[PDB]
């Protein structure tokens, strides 16, 4: 545990900005869990929540996700078997939502009214990035276009910041039709990691990475970094606490339980650089 830790660390000390960089999940990692005794939005919820949505298809997505969630968390079912109930899952929301024929110009009011919110600390987190030029890799199972408004109208999209996710997919008239690419969700992202391959080339000598998730899936983030001297895996448990635990202890090389910061990653790059 923690001389591993501490000797990951100073590896990244001595590398410093020139071989950093940074891949990271959003929706629970970047934004919050809950917010004084009230649970936040993933970026799916700013949508199905909106002014735009009406309520019989509010009903609806919620009958869709305690049907999945369920089978989500289900700990006798392996991780292939829940796999396409996932993928049925993720299809018939975006489905649900294409039919409600959401307008592009609307997003930035949906998010603008919404409950979202960055975790503790965020500021000092993307700019001290931005500042020394490190690659941000944002690797999002939600909503592409979610997203970008969210860190955007926080002021933190700057131009290091590299953003993969399912986006959508608009028709002349600016009225969403579907969604773009091949499909991201909780239990796939090393396939996704595998397709950036020619972002990742560009950053071999970027050896050093810090990687920062939330569940279990997002471990596998880095697996299409060219050249890997240094990894160091953040993670933030923000459920299923008792259940997950010594899961999340054995495989992330620091947890950290309902944490609403990013304080300890900042602390860490305050070092590096
Ligand atoms: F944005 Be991650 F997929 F939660
Ligand atoms: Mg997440």
């Amino acid at each position: 545990n923690p001389t591993r830790v501490e000797e990951i660390i100073c590896g990244l000390i001595k590398g410093g900005a020139a071989k950093l960089q940074i891949i990271t999940d959003f929706d629970m990692t970047l934004s919050r869990f809950s917010y004084k005794g009230k649970r936040c939005p993933t970026c799916h919820n700013i949508i199905d929540n909106c002014k735009l949505v009406t309520d019989e298809c509010r009903k609806k997505l919620l009958q869709l996700k305690e049907k999945y969630y369920a089978i989500e968390v289900d700990p006798v079912l392996t991780v292939e078997e829940k796999y396409p109930y996932m993928v049925e899952w993720y299809t018939k929301s975006h489905g649900l939502l294409v039919q409600q024929a959401l307008p592009k110009a609307k997003l930035k009011e949906i998010v603008a009214e919404s409950d979202v919110m960055l975790k503790e600390g965020y500021e000092n987190f993307f700019d001290k990035l931005q500042q020394h030029s490190i690659p941000v890799f944002i690797f999002s199972a939600g909503i592409g276009d979610v997203l970008e408004e969210v860190i955007r109208q926080a002021g933190v999209y700057h131009p290091n910041v590299k953003v993969v996710s399912n986006f959508m997919d608009f028709d002349e008239t600016g009225v969403l039709k579907g969604f773009k690419g091949e499909l991201i969700h909780v239990f796939n992202k090393h396939d996704g990691a595998l397709r950036n391959t020619e972002y990742f080339n560009q950053l071999k000598d970027n050896s050093n990475i810090i990687l920062l998730g939330d569940s279990q899936g997002d471990l596998r983030m880095a697996d299409g970094v060219a050249n890997v001297e240094h990894i160091l895996k953040i993670g933030y448990l923000n459920d299923r606490v008792d259940e997950l635990l010594e899961k999340y202890m054995d495989s992330y090389d620091i947890v950290l339980v309902q944490d609403e910061s990013l304080e300890v990653a900042n602390s860490i790059l305050q070092k590096i650089l």
